């Protein structure tokens, strides 16, 4: 056997348990099947692991933090993916999973890119918050560190209700190891200024999140890590002196003048692409394509365009936290 990906047959039958139909992923990680379990009577997807040493260290964390977290009493774990077992074949690690239905991104597809209403948005946001709430449960505290729309999951194409999925990228609160992490569109601006980072870095992704599923379109669309940072400060203006003053990275964007004020090195004036234009809140809404219809009136866009600036707050610190967003006048009944 040759490369890191196991050979897969569809056809065969793993350990007189597994029937394998299909390949139904790949990612840096390895491959998913699909396979029906003879055992249980019922589809589940198999995540298999690379036969690299550096891939099967960060599945081990995975399965330790899955582990961690379908063991909580709560029925706040139910956003969460359920790993079902885990087992070594072929020299590979494997980890079971209910099947699930297809992606956020792949929703958007659906739309031709032209987004999810405001009441979806919602529905998507609120167990979003609570799935955060459950990582932040002090015994877990748990950050993703990857989230996008690729790794939340409809459980049923019909319906509202979804998961999150992949704790590749994941770590507890005091055990970050990767000073690279998160999806780039969806990096939070601590992590692009190369500094330490907490459970606060998911709300970022999630306030970019919410913005696309609405719009169709990505919030800050960076083809790299200097256009990324410009992207945002576009929308959200230079960083408070206080964060910029402790960033490793600081000086591969801004530049400090004598008066101890930092500007841009070397777009749109810092502030000026205003998220009020981005969702369209007096002019129909995204690409005037609501224009009059229910739910999405100048008063819930700007309950919606106030959540998402307190998720894209610059500092950490005073960023909402989910408990606060579950709050929000946004789901307010
Ligand atoms: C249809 C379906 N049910 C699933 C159940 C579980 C998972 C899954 C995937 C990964 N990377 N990490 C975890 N912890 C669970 N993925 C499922 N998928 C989507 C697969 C096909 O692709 C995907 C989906 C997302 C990411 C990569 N590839």
């Amino acid at each position: 056997p040759r490369g890191s990906h196991m050979i897969v047959k569809n056809g065969e039958k793993w350990m007189d348990r597994y029937e394998i139909d299909s390949l139904i992923g790949k990612g840096s990680f390895g491959q998913v099947v699909k396979a029906y379990d003879r055992v249980e009577q019922e589809w589940v997807a198999i995540k298999i692991i690379k036969n690299k040493k550096a891939f099967l260290n960060q599945a081990q964390i995975e399965v330790r933090l899955l582990e961690l977290m379908n063991k909580h009493d709560t029925e706040m774990k139910y956003y969460i993916v359920h790993l079902k077992r885990h087992f070594m074949f072929r020299n590979h690690l494997c980890l079971v999973f209910e099947m699930l239905s297809y992606n956020l991104y792949d929703l958007l597809r659906n739309t031709n890119f032209r987004g999810v209403s405001l009441n979806l948005t919602r529905k998507f946001a609120q167990q979003m918050c609570t799935a955060l709430l459950f990582l932040a449960t002090p015994e877990l505290s748990i950050i993703h560190c990857d989230l996008k729309p690729e790794n939340i999951l409809l459980c049923n194409p019909k319906r509202s209700a979804i998961k999150i999925v992949d704790f590749g990228s994941s770590c507890q609160l005091g055990q970050r190891i990767y000073q690279y992490i998160q999806s780039r569109f969806y990096r939070s601006p601590e992590v692009l200024l190369g500094m330490p980072y907490d459970l606060a870095i998911d709300m970022w992704s999630l306030g970019c999140i919410l913005v696309e599923m609405h719009t169709g379109e990505p919030l800050f669309s960076g083809a790299n890590e200097v256009d990324q940072m410009n992207k945002i400060v576009e929308v959200l203006g230079i960083p408070p002196a206080h964060i910029l003053d402790q960033a490793p990275k600081a000086r591969k964007f801004f530049e400090k003048l004598p008066d101890g004020t930092w500007n841009l090195k070397k777009y749109k004036p810092p502030g000026t692409r205003k998220l009020h234009n981005i969702l369209g809140v007096e002019t129909g809404g995204p690409g005037g394509r609501r224009a009059g219809e229910s739910g999405h009136t100048v008063a819930d866009y700007l309950k919606f365009k106030d959540l998402i600036l307190r998720m894209l707050d610059y500092d950490p610190k005073t960023r909402i936290q989910p408990y606060y967003a579950l709050q929000h006048s946004f789901f307010k009944k």
